[PDB]
């Protein structure tokens, strides 16, 4: 049908059709008479999977012969989404499979909707790992993703009476065609026990053993015949576990609970023992695998030349003392040599400056669970602080600030300080974020070791986030500039010479309109909600957090409603305001924010005077597969975090690539986006980082804004009096109290500039040609934000490997 | 190689070889360079499985078109063993696969050893269900086996310091190539709640829901292209289960624990709630499936014409009140009509007269777990007792004896009484057993409803128990009489005309010698124990129970040792005495018996004076796959239960078919075996049922035997004084005490006749030609004990269906 989706050759279509029928018969044990749509999906999945196998085997044998340096990306999260369409795209099979299924009397898009998301992540950090895997394969790096095979990923969100309800994400119920269990590579992981000192070293004894069974998932590069591996560990009880008899067998669940469920708290660190077990489990199993592969190529001096370990946040930070444990206790290397190897092997990526989100594990937990690791950490700390003392003699406070051990009521280990000490590289995820690390929370560490600190601005994969989700846009771009931009996104700059091209302007606008119609139809069919597709699609999708200021969005929505009610017969640009995202189950304020949004919708959507001029919809169960739908349909991307709080953001980049304009603060990657596109082509508003700092020095008084802005006063009085909750008048008292008395994120301070800037958005939307021309300027300058650029920077500046666009033989 | 193993055609071998390589590559994702023996096994398993698929699909579609009466065999146990060789045998693929693998450079026998047993049973009852499935497929019956998919089957037995240790049987660790999950046929099962009475009937409300997910396993008939289904239910938590958040997800284990583990107590009924949940789970899920299939053919009068339900013991007895519940509460039939349907649908098979083994569920358990079923049971009881009172007016004691409700400290439901009341047929499993039911424990019920009581003598499948495990014997028989006997075992009678055939005598003896050499080699290779293959192989393999009198065997072993020590230079027929079997984990006496056996071995096997004349070996981890090895190697089959205690036995039949002579009591099926072969061709000894009865009336005094038999006194003095446990002199005090003071099974009473009869065995063994001639007389008359005969009797006399040997089209 469309060019970028590949060839549909006679030979290929015929071959796909028969392999489909073979799988339906032999693999699924069904005939066309009893087969359900789910059976058809699985027959297709197995057929496409067959095309990966040869490439997967030969990629791994290639790495064995060539023995390049291996990259190990360690993460507790891999937010993968669906695999079927992505695999077809990267293998150039999409058109052939579409034709093959069409001839079999099936609709491939319908079949694609049956696949469960692999929701093994919370949000940005987990999705970054997934985009990174795709880019590493595309750039021909010998890379492995290592994590946990959670039985239950991020919860499915249901909205009941306006409130978030959580249900188990049983994503493996029907099976996973993509994974291959490798029970032959099962490794033991140790917990508890005690440390015994002998004549020749320390010994970790009397431990409880949990088995780690790996499951491998293929990660195909974009049309380069490279297929890398994501290896996820599952927890298994050893067979003599607890071995009245019946209970012993049932107690095996205790051990296997380690890989049962993803922790959904992305707002606040919680020192829970099960989470610590998960962190060590992935780390211990992974490092044994790394060392085995290194030996199957004695001299650990060459270890850093053949191994890079990237730590996705501090979550796998136990890799540092675990590597030390193996090298010192098992391999018998001296401390200093082991430490040299460890530092040169490890690098750490930070994702937030918000203190409540940082991991600080109580010492008593580590003492009980991992007694030898605590000893190693204490030894690391002493030696590190000796260096600090020698570099800054007499600076006693620096010594207590930089310590990995935090004193207080409960002694804690600062995992971030451990990571800096034990890594040759520390990076933030956007230029402004990396600078904030150097100036604020890691200032002392930067002054000690400036060479260690880097920036690696985040990116997204243009395969999933353009070609897959927005083929219409991909195709019109390909018509003008060809196809090479898909793995070389900087080529989008060539689109700047089409900004005054009447045909391109018309095509860009046409693609957006079709995407909006398709999404408007998704809303009716699956949720029975009705929207005007001619309205401006105003969308804020991301996890619910105070710092992301969904609440500021809410205040604007209410302002629009109030202005309409004041002057009903005045023309306003019609808007569909869409807000979506999950709240962490223990985050009360975030759950109140969801309820507020639905409560506003209940009032606004049923007011006869409003009509189709304003609609407020909460997007239920926001996840990777829903993002692929809503982002291509968006006109306005809301990126409105308080300056200095969003490390980077990546949703922002997804919207920019797909033809939405951005209203945002100068925060995270928004700064670089505005820099690339031009400030005239971005809707920038609000306090900069410096303005926030000035307000903090003075003291933020919200009352001042309430007193001086009549329109804001009205909203607060509506919230307090029960206007949006007539049956429970004080339902939103917590929200009002927080806004008035303890708002860390200065919602009121940006309110005026935000509303003003929003008027400038509506004004532009009224001029369709000029709106579209600004869009083209955004799409054409989104190239920097490809995760191919990000990964090439990690590769060259941290890992010491050269990327390669060269094909492997088919 | 050998005829009965089928053709190895050029086309088939070539096709098998390429499908093997296809599975290794695409299914296992391996090449010949990294593949382990386990990978090779799985590639073979998948290849053979492919040949089942077409036949499986068309067998099920055949039943849909023809709509015959369906047989539903309900069992908590299916002791299947391995599936690979059985599938090849029934599909005539064995020689072709052997050749195909040979050409690929692999040994198929080695690959076969890699498969885990499906050990979803304890012993005889579970193995009977498995043999029955094979026969029902072979006889072309529209039959389904229904049970539970246990994650852990019968424990693996390790012997440590002479003691039994139990470890989890994690049989699904590497996957099961034979099963197909059917998550689309998932059914809800209800627990707890309360009964609500409305204007129009009773209502079971406020229940907890557990999901039942089916897994289907193919059951191939012998070369008739019929493939039936064994459907096993797995427990799944519903997704809103318990739905702080983390714990709710982890608590899903509680629900899924239902299908976690097989209860290994085959000696003593234990009123454990988890076991009751298992029993209802299989029953509720199965009956919904039955009714659905019946509707997809309103009028339940025809239900018994299209449905037969066979209850394997009382374990699935809740089928009776569950069918009543569905018919009355859901379908709104009147009580009397529903009861008529239920009775005509259900039949019950009893497997023991030992009272401690009978299910008697406490009322308080049923009240809490299944409140509506208790109500239905009480109503059944009242109506049944009204019939008794009308038939036997004034007989108040009969009323209390026949009641389904047993009064006492704790009120209990007698599940056996429920089964008789609600079934149109009740059967024992051997002629003597069925007569004992009528004369003793079910006498009252027999007097009320004599037409209900039947005999169905047990049998074994000659496919697994001759062709599969003993191809050498199968082949020499086929040479003389052709191949038709494999599905018509009565044809073995034709072998009587070869009893004086010098070539046949020589061949029969040769096959036994090869089987003994092969097993002698298995013992050294896998266990490093050394045996003389020229000795008489004296074997007793079965679960460890007091009634089976492994202890009587032990007394004989010690007698032989003592006689050797008294007269060292006297000639005795050399013996290898092999005893094997698992003890239920809570059965203390049975665990002491295992320790005694190993303790005897420790003394006997290391005495220099004994030499290779006597060896005592405990066969560790006795299971279906070990039986297939040891039975063909046996010379003497020990079947020595106290008369009246072993309902039938089936191990006895396995030995008879494979060329062992039998030493046994007139108990269970031993009686019919001796009747078929002739008493002159059997080593019969000991008390008959009548002699036991006479001894009970008088009172059994063990002291009398001790006083009057000097050889027995010596043994007891050796046991008491610590001769077999020099470091713990009183280790066997419990055994001595039981034998002397509380022996329910009269071990001493049969001792003299047993030793005497054993001398007659040794005498015959000294004459190889005459031993072999007696063997031929046994093999030639073993035809009655084919489970094809058993199933044809169930079909004609209970289920009302005609078996068919006719082929389905390939
Ligand atoms: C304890 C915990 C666990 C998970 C998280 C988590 O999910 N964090 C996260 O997603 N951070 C985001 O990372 C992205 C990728 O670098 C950035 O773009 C976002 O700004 C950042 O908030 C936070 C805290
Ligand atoms: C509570 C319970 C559970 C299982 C069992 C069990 O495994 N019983 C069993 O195997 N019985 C045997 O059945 C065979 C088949 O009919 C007979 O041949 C045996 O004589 C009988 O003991 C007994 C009691």
């Amino acid at each position: 049908q469309i060019s970028v989706r590949g060839l549909a050759g006679v030979e290929n279509v015929t071959e796909l059709k028969k392999n489909f029928n073979r799988h339906l018969h032999f693999t699924l044990v069904k005939d066309r008479n009893v087969a359900t749509p789910r059976d058809y999906y699985f027959a297709l999945a197995h057929t496409v999977r067959d095309h990966l196998v040869g490439r997967w085997i030969r990629t791994q044998q290639h790495y064995y012969e060539k023995d390049p340096k291996r990259i190990y990306y360690l993460s507790l999260e891999f937010y993968m989404g669906r695999t079927l369409q992505n695999t077809m795209v990267n293998l150039a099979l999409e058109n052939a499979c579409d034709e093959a299924t069409y001839q079999l009397g099936l609709d491939m898009e319908e079949l694609e909707e049956i696949e469960e998301d692999a929701g093994l992540g919370n949000g940005g950090l987990g999705r970054l790992a997934a985009c990174f895997l795709d880019s590493m394969a595309t750039l021909g790096l010998a890379a492995y993703g290592y994590g946990i095979r959670y039985e239950f990923g991020i919860f499915n969100q249901k909205i009941c009476g306006g409130w978030q309800m959580e249900e188990a994400d049983d994503w493996l119920r029907y099976g996973n065609p993509w994974e291959k269990a490798r029970p032959e590579f099962t490794l033991p992981v140790h917990f508890y026990g005690r440390v015994e000192h002998t004549s020749q070293g320390a010994k970790w004894v009397d431990t409880q053993v949990v088995l780690a069974m790996p499951y491998d998932t293929p990660v195909p590069g974009y049309r380069n015949n490279v297929v890398n591996t994501m290896r996820l560990w599952s927890a298994k009880a050893p067979n003599d576990f607890n071995l009245g008899y019946i209970q012993a067998v049932l107690d095996r669940n205790l051990a296997e609970n380690i890989s049962r469920v993803l922790y959904p708290n992305d707002n606040f660190f919680e020192g829970k023992e099960l989470r610590l077990k998960q962190e060590y489990f992935v780390v211990a199993a992974t490092l044994q695998d790394i060392i085995r592969r290194f030996k199957s190529s004695t001299n650990f001096d060459a270890f850093p030349d053949k191994v890079a370990i990237q730590l996705n946040d501090t979550h796998p930070s136990l890799a540092i003392p675990e590597l030390m444990r193996v090298l010192v206790d098992l391999e018998r290397l001296d401390w200093d040599k082991a430490w040299e190897v460890t530092v040169k092997t490890c690098a750490y990526t930070n994702h937030t400056v918000l203190p409540e989100a940082l991991e600080r594990w109580p010492v008593h937990l580590l003492e009980t669970l991992l007694p030898r690791h605590l000893q190693i950490i204490y030894e690391i700390n002493q030696r590190f602080l000796n260096r600090v003392a020698a570099a800054f003699p007499g600076d006693v406070d620096r010594l207590r600030r930089m310590s990995l051990v935090e004193e207080g009521a409960v002694k804690r280990i600062n995992m971030a300080h451990l990571c800096i000490a034990g890594s040759h590289a520390v990076n933030g995820v956007a230029r402004i974020h990396s600078e904030i690390l150097k100036k604020t929370i890691f200032k002392d560490f930067y002054e000690l070791e400036p060479h260690k600190f880097q920036n690696k601005t985040n990116g997204i994969t243009p395969r999933r986030w353009l070609v897959l989700c927005n083929p219409g846009l991909a195709e019109i771009i390909a018509e003008r500039i060809g196809e090479e931009y898909i793995s070389d996104l900087d080529q989008l700059r060539k689109l700047l010479s089409y900004v005054d091209d009447e045909a391109f302007i018309r095509d860009v606008a046409k693609v957006k309109q079709e995407n909006k119609l398709k999404f408007a139809a998704y809303l009716e069919r699956e949720y029975k909600v009705h929207i005007n597709p001619n309205s401006l699609f105003d969308v804020q999708v991301k996890r619910i957090h105070e710092y992301k200021r969904q609440l500021l969005n809410c205040l604007h929505v209410i302002t629009l409603y109030n202005r309409i009610k004041k002057e009903p017969n005045k023309f306003v640009v019609p808007r569909t305001v869409m807000i979506g995202g999950k709240a962490a189950p223990g985050y009360h304020m975030a759950k109140m924010i969801i309820k507020l949004i639905t409560a506003i919708g209940d009032v606004v959507n049923h007011d006869p005077v409003v009509g189709d001029r304003l609609r407020v919809i909460f997007l239920e169960n926001y996840r990777v597969s829903l993002a692929e739908k809503v982002i291509p349909a968006a006109d306005l991307s809301e990126q409105i975090s308080t300056a200095g709080t969003e490390a980077s953001g990546t949703g922002n980049m997804k919207f920019m690539l797909n033809g939405a304009l951005t209203i945002g603060t100068m925060d995270g990657a928004n700064v670089e986006m505005a820099e690339e596109a031009g400030e005239e082509n971005f809707f920038i508003f609000g306090m900069r980082v410096e303005d926030v700092d000035r307000l903090d020095q003075r003291g933020y008084n919200a009352q001042e804004y309430y007193d001086r802005i009549p329109e804001l006063r009205q909203i607060i009085e509506q919230l307090s009096s029960g206007f949006f909750s007539p049956k429970q008048p004080d339902l939103f008292k917590d929200i009002v109290n927080m806004l008035m008395h303890h708002d860390r994120f200065k919602v009121f301070a940006d309110y005026e500039e935000y509303v003003k800037c929003q008027e400038r958005v509506s004004a532009l939307y009224k001029n369709p040609r000029e709106w579209t021309r600004m869009v083209i300027r955004n799409i054409a300058t989104s190239g920097k934000f490809s995760s191919d650029r990000t990964i090439a920077q990690y590769a060259r500046e941290i890992w010491g490997v050269e990327p390669s666009r060269q094909r492997l033989p088919a």
